[PDB]
């Protein structure tokens, strides 16, 4: 049925307008975490920014068109240090995750939009795992582990492709000579 | 010392036609891929790529200038399916680690030039992961286990982020609606 008038209809714009700010917030702390040299990380930032512009896109189709009011609170700014910055963009995956998107499916099935109301559901599934990906990056600064492990592992130049096995990555690859900054542990998930 | 005249100054143009070549084919491959709904894959030629303009760049800025005639064979062709696609490319990586960069590298030293040689060693290293990916991938599909596995497992929407649990990738993704084409296996890399 028609979703004109509905609540649902605008909590879909709502969290359009918030999917729409978080894709630049992510796409500038991206930026940030080029500057300060961590190129995995800022290749994270991107990602989730191109995987909220898709979260954006299936809502904003579902939308019947006019201009809709709404009222909601947005983080005004701000663009620190790249832990800052993921701590900051963990806690908005939080909100919307544990708060925003379950409060959003549940009045959407209420009002008997079962389709929109499991695509608020799944889309939650998706910004937990952002969290954790944030989460997981920020603790790792905090601890010294980005570049740096216990054991030695495998450590690939994101730049090249050269791999180097050590406790760390090296001040220089090798192969591109480029910067520490663009090894990553050697992923395999295939 | 300066390369004019050396061996090893043909063979850094040699390798960088290659390179240069290995670039366009892995993006050709990588918009086949696409066609044939595999994304994760089609990235992964897109990525190598990228890293082959890399290996390329270097190469480059160790010429000192002026033309220089080479003698070399390359592939004449050609664009098929993505199996044979990463089959023929892992051949070419294949080549690249176990014959050309050793050789080239060897020369290199013969001739004085160990910093090159160095170059050569490391980037023949990139290659060969290069190739595992490329065969992986590959097994993958002729065993037809890149969208279903035997255990249950954790699925990664590339296009939004959702997670998918189970056997296999779904048909849709139910956050963004787009093809199982879209799905990998979770990866954490850090
Ligand atoms: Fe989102
Ligand atoms: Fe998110
Ligand atoms: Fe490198
Ligand atoms: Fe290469
Ligand atoms: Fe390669
Ligand atoms: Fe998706």
């Amino acid at each position: 049925k028609s979703l004109k008038g509905s609540r649902t209809e605008k909590n879909i714009l709502t969290a359009f307008a918030g999917e729409s700010q978080a894709r630049n917030r992510y796409n500038y702390f991206g930026g940030q975490a080029k500057k300060d040299g961590f190129v995995q990380i800022s290749d994270i930032f991107a990602e989730t920014a191109d995987q909220e512009r898709e979260h954006a896109k299936r809502l904003f189709k579902f939308l019947e068109g006019g201009d809709l009011e709404i009222v909601a609170a947005f983080p005004a700014g701000i663009i620190a240090d790249t832990h800052a910055n993921l701590i900051a963009s963990a806690a908005g995956e939080h909100h919307e995750y544990t708060e925003m998107y379950p409060s959003f499916a549940r009045i959407a099935r209420e009002e008997g939009y079962e389709e929109i109301a499991r695509v608020f559901a799944s889309i939650a599934v998706a910004e937990e795992f952002h969290e954790k990906r944030f989460l997981d990056f920020a603790r790792n600064i905090k601890e010294g582990r980005v570049f740096l492990r216990e054991q030695a592992t495998k450590w690939r130049c994101r730049n090249c492709g050269y791999v180097h096995e050590g406790t760390g990555a090296p001040e220089l690859c090798p192969a591109c000579a480029h910067p520490k900054a663009h090894f990553e542990l050697l992923g395999i998930n295939w």
